[PDB]
């Protein structure tokens, strides 16, 4: 969720 390899990074950036 949010998207994550993204803005940042929520958190399922992954890393």
């Amino acid at each position: 969720s949010v998207q994550a390899r993204w803005e940042a990074a929520f958190d399922l950036d992954l890393y």
